[PDB]
């Protein structure tokens, strides 16, 4: 039985993203939220319930990938030191959901917090999204996967981390880019900049199984990959009607959606499908390598 | 579906558990290692070989664990709190396993260490007690699990990481409580208070997962749970007995094999088994 053994590489890149998640480690305790009062309790009413929305839904899909998605693609990884890596990216998720909790305790009372659990637990598409994503993982409980079933796993992967996440981060952008909650705003970047390497490696390794598939599951997992970008797309789209009607940027947030979208194509090798707000860009500036990479 | 939310304790431990994981956290580049080149000379190649090849049973334990206990436990659990720790646990096994090949490249050539990792792999009783474990894991690869499934996998992983490394951390305590190799010491020792945290927590959430059985699930997992711990102690048995009789000490790693066990059942809220005795004094010197 093989341990994992780093003076051996298993292939190019494990190494250097191991280091840079250890470089990037950061903990809820290392922002504080409370001079961010100044500027939450000068927001609209609509503004703040969409604020604490799109938090819960982010909360929602770190919660799935730490604690399903690298869980399950990662025990059926051959390589342990991409295993290493997609362990410690999933304990990374846990931290980002904690950091959640950490602002919503510093911007909302106890029971405001617990009715947007309650919210997020009953939110139809919420519900949908997650769901979709989690089948493909929950295809990976049983002794012995297929490269079509793991690539695909990786595929949900991807479009979690470098896509379905990007309709909710529009919004604590778009108001640290105005100067408004830019202490949440550089929580959420630095989750962003952890975000954005996940994806890349994920890409890489869906990109490294699906040279090893035949030609037939080739075409097979392309169509799969396409459909689950569609289906996603349409949620996202509902789901920001929903959210950002009330207060006037249905039509950025989508724009934001495509061009993540298009991003989590380009980490798996794929074309972009789809032809970012000022404001947003603004708010990733405090990130020099975020308002590089977008 | 649910989303995790600390504002709502799930149980009464996780949080504490959480920080405290979190507190403890390190990495590999944290001790230089270069300095225990002077000491690590003056040991003879019998000392030498048995020290790298008990590094290379901890670095497959905690692969092993890392890469298949606590993903597969974690993934079952209906406590999101608790899954969180889970989640950072495994990956600091991940760290572990990484520390080790840190030790190794200071100590030892390329090709020395290769020969290592081949020597893991092809080892009759490091695939047995490894299997032994991990087929309680692998259990857990369907869409659903049984409680005694999961307290199964529970008690497994407390097994590992409060039990079967310690007949390979005998020897760099024993080592570092002489002077010897004290960096990598200072490294196993800091595997070792993660360790012990990591087998208290999984600890409780089996004696929880076990009040839940049924009378007749608990006598099933409580007979199991003694032969496991037996079985288990029969392999680590012989594997002193190679490892050690070039040096030794296989009496003296023996000892400390059953005072860890007797330490895993009390985890699990399980009364000792075996003996109890003082630890090796210069053991507890390396742990001092
Ligand atoms: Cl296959």
């Amino acid at each position: 039985m093989r341990a994992v053994n780093w003076n051996k590489k298993e292939d190019d890149f494990s190494l250097m993203f191991w280091k840079q998640n250890i470089a990037q480690f950061w903990t809820e305790e290392e922002i504080a939220v409370s001079s961010d009062k100044n500027t939450w309790v000068q927001l609209s009413k609509e503004e703040q319930i969409a604020y604490k929305r799109v938090l819960g839904g982010l909360t929602l899909l770190d919660t799935k990938q730490g604690g399903e998605g690298m869980p399950l693609v990662l025990v059926h990884l051959e390589n342990l030191q991409a295993k290493s890596v997609l362990a410690f990216m999933g304990a990374m998720e846990e931290v980002h959901a904690k950091s959640y909790s950490h602002i919503f305790t510093t911007l909302a009372t106890e029971e405001e917090i617990d009715e947007i659990f309650d919210w997020v637990d009953t939110h139809p598409l919420l519900e949908k999204k997650a769901g979709i994503i989690t089948s493909y993982y929950r295809r990976l409980l049983k002794p012995e996967v297929t490269k079509k079933e793991l690539y695909m796993a990786m595929v949900a992967s991807v479009f979690l981390e470098s896509y379905l996440f990007y309709s909710g981060f529009f919004y604590p952008l778009y108001l640290a880019g105005q100067g408004k909650l830019t202490a949440s705003g550089e929580i959420i970047n630095l989750i962003i900049r952890d975000e954005s390497i996940h994806g890349v490696f994920v890409g890489i390794l869906a990109q490294q199984i699906f040279a090893e598939l035949s030609a037939e599951d080739q075409q097979e997992v392309q169509k799969e990959t396409q459909e689950l970008l569609m289906e996603l797309y349409e949620i996202e789209m509902a789901y920001t009607e929903e959210i950002y009607t009330s207060i006037g940027l249905v039509e950025d947030v989508n724009r934001f959606v495509r061009y993540n979208a298009n991003k989590g194509l380009m980490n798996l090798g794929l074309e972009p499908k789809f032809e970012i707000n000022p404001i947003v860009l603004n708010g990733l500036r405090t990130d020099t390598k975020n308002h590089d990479f977008f």
